[PDB]
């Protein structure tokens, strides 16, 4: 339709997507969340994991409401993530850059609610050695904004989801548990909060 | 292409490919199908196929129409998809990124109907446990769009034809299906559409 | 330079480069021809061939043509084939992106000729089954227009050249036919013509 | 507030990211530091030494400060490094392209004071032949601008940090040491100053 | 500084890369020198990877300005994205180059260019004769793939092995470098190319 174009047009002006979008007193909560598909590969030689899960990510950004009534039909819009603000998430432990595999789009209902959810394959630096062994290998996967302090980016994390993990993998996914921190590094005065996922995992046998 | 050179500009005046071009509030119908070209390897320890695969996608852009009689010659365009709305469909349970072995181009006719027909190359999670038996594996390439439900885009399958598969392969065909679903996931309130295309292989011997 | 940038300002004035510069009743022809440098590799569990090639693509442009006596001295410039229409050729049974060796850059004449030489390694599909019978194995590389039918784009081949292979291959040529071809397909009423390249090699014994 | 989108778009006005920000003929002190945290690998044969490490560069940009009761609530910024100038630190016998490994974002206080932090995986060239010995293997690391010479960026260095090394790597870090040197070049009529970071490593048995 | 800012403001102005600078109906002269620093392997059977630096001069008359009007600007550093550059192409490559430092070019106030890329690159080569002690002969071919010998005059400078590393496993024999020009039978003019000849051989 012609509102669903007129709206896309006005998402974007005056619109800045390298700009957290923060209210005074407020900082922009994202919910977050992780959930592994397959563990494609262990490096016992040089202390590698490879794997691929699905991250889902969730925030309001109030820039990017719309009053309805405008809009007729348009109750959501698919967008493309380089034309909003997305949280500058890093994986404080990867060893390569992510592969996204899936369309580089996100949702939006008209209360300027984001929604983006790739899915990724990225291999991490990990301690692998008991992955032959009954107790395992264990693997943090560590995640949090690169230059985002807890008063700008409240991480929150969701609960953990092992459903999706493939079951004709020659790794037995043991378990998966996760813990939200807050760091002081000294660079910075602030807190930065990080979210950690802990898999652990054996060889089926 | 005077003609040409005229059509191909009021086509792009006005016209926004992250749109998807609804009407009534109608969904998009799009025609799908998968004809599979060659099975490049298997990868037993990891579980993945390497397929080289040629989709056709066709559907209605109704912004993309023109009065033939204005432009005499002109029945059909072939115009670069960046400038146009194409189906964000995404493979599932891909663990790479599709790789475009064909030039990206779409072929547009004057009632709008679009024509793109990539020869892709990618790989996907499966269990080819059995490629060695003679029941030979199965492996589910599923596919769907990754944001927009039932009632915006209308995923339609057109029917599965294997002769183009390559005759001097060391894996044979046993088995090809092809199916439409409709789930819905824990995510959203509308049900989201997905075709399955379903291949049971095996060594030759 | 003096003229040259002027002229440069001009050529891609009122042009669209994915417009194909046809008349009525007046196909582009496009002169094509493979001329093979090295076999790379051949992979004879999952048969494919690896090559090194120079195409050389020529066509006339109607719409890049000049006056020279309005710009004196300027008889040809090189162009980024990106700001000019270039024909969509496929390597139709491809297993790999093209990699573009040389500058994408063309040669454009006063009078429109267009030349575009690039030097490409890619992948293709092939059965190397005789690679070490010294009856050899054969592939054919198969090249056509992905969008345009032949009374869009004319594809005419010239004489092929291997004078240009490598001597110290560890594959032997044996030799190199052409033909082309055109092919109806049930979609549409027009024909698609294509040029395939038959190379006949065997490992040096 | 809406004056981080106000601040923002007056940073970039007037900016040029091509131009090195340097005030009154004197150069642009770049405080430079890098922090080991993974060797990746060695390769015995072709004499390559594969790590992953963090840089730390910081720098004062006088364009790109502003008076903080102007834009109230706003401390620091983050920024994409493509909208501001950066130092062309380059790796002199690096042997690949840097990978980034984290979001390519600057932070930027109020008195033009700029943090760039990359997590990067590159490969050296390094004589690793002393790996397997108890003196093991030392490699240097060198780094310095591409193309500024010392009265334009001068190159400092901060102290290097051992702390963030992976404690279940195969390889043992016996110590980093670093060293800043100055040099003319035959070639330009000005100096270019360097840091060199130098590595010694061991195999763990 | 703002004499700098306002000065590359000037030099894109009314600039297009695309255009080789030729002033006059007289090439532009190109200097042309290549610096070995790493052998990184041979692959005997598909006969076939270097480390090189390349360096890469020339005037371009668009760029000059007066330094009189730019008090303190001598030199400025430009992605070369933003200027001409010679379309240099290695004949023999097999591989696409990895460019290993950051894109920028020198530039002057009279309009002289440095652009000294670091590449990873694989050539086509017969290596069979690497472990004997007459070694194997390779050869980097480089010219301009678009511009002819009255366009663009490519000369070559003297050839650098001092960086070649010490501690490789392949010794570095010998370097020599010529300049040639071809005539193809298409194209009227000559094309120049300047071929660096690598002999190398095994230690031990
Ligand atoms: C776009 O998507 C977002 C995400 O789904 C969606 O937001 C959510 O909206 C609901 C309802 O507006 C929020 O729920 C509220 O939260 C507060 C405190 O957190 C509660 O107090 C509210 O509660 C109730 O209890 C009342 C009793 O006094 C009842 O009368 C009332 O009915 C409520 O049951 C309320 O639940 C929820 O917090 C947000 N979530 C987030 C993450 O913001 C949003 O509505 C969507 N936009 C549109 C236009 O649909
Ligand atoms: C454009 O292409 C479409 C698809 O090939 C043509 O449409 C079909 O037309 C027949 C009869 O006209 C219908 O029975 C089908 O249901 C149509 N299919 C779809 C998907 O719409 C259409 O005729 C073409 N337009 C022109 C002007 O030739
Ligand atoms: C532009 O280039 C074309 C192609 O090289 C020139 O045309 C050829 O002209 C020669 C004689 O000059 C003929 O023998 C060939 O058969 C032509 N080839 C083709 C493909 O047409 C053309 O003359 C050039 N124009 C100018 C102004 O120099
Ligand atoms: C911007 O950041 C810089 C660097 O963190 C701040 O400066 C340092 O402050 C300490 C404490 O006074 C000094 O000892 C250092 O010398 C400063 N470093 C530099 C490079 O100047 C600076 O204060 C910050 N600006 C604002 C407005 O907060
Ligand atoms: C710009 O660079 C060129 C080359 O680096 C400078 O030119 C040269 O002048 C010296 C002595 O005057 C000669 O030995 C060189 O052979 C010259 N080289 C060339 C390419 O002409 C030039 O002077 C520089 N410009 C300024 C303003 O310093
Ligand atoms: C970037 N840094 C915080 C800010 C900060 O610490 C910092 C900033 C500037 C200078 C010095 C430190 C933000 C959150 C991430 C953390 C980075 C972690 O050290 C790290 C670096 C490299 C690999 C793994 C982990
Ligand atoms: C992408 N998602 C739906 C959209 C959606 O989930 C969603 C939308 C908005 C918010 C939260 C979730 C569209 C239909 C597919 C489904 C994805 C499937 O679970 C999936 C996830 C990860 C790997 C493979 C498959
Ligand atoms: C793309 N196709 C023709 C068009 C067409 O078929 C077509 C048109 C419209 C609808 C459906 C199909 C145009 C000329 C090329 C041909 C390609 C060949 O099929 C093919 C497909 C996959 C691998 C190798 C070859
Ligand atoms: C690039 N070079 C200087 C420029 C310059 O030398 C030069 C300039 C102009 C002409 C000839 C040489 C700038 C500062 C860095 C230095 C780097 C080192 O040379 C080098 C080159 C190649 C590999 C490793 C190291
Ligand atoms: C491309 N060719 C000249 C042009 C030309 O020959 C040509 C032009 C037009 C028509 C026919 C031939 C320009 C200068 C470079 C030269 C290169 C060499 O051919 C070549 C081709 C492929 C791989 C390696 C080398």
């Amino acid at each position: 339709g012609e509102f669903q174009r007129k709206l896309y047009k006005e998402l974007v002006k005056n619109y800045n997507p390298d700009v957290i979008p923060t209210q005074r007193d407020r900082p922009v909560t994202v919910y977050f969340s992780l959930s592994l598909l397959q563990i494609m590969d262990v490096d016992e030689k040089n202390q590698v994991v490879d794997v691929v899960f699905w991250l889902q990510m969730s925030w309001t950004d109030h820039y990017l409401q719309w009053n309805v009534s405008e809009y007729p039909g348009v109750k959501q819009v698919s967008v493309p993530i380089s034309s909003l603000w997305v949280p500058d998430l890093a994986a404080y432990n990867a060893i390569s850059k992510p592969e996204v595999l899936t369309p580089q789009l996100a949702l939006v209902n008209s209360s300027g609610h984001v929604q983006y959810l790739p899915s990724i394959r990225q291999r991490f630096s990990c301690d692998v050695s008991g992955v032959d062994t009954e107790s395992g290998a264990t693997c943090k996967l560590k995640f949090g904004s690169w230059t985002h302090h807890s008063r700008e980016l409240d991480l929150q994390m969701q609960e953990a989801d092992i459903s999706g993990y493939i079951p004709y993998s020659r790794f037995e996914l043991v378990g998966v548990t996760q813990k939200r921190s807050e760091r002081f590094y000294e660079c910075c005065k602030e807190p930065y909060p990080d979210v950690t996922f802990t898999v652990t995992f054996r060889k089926k046998g």
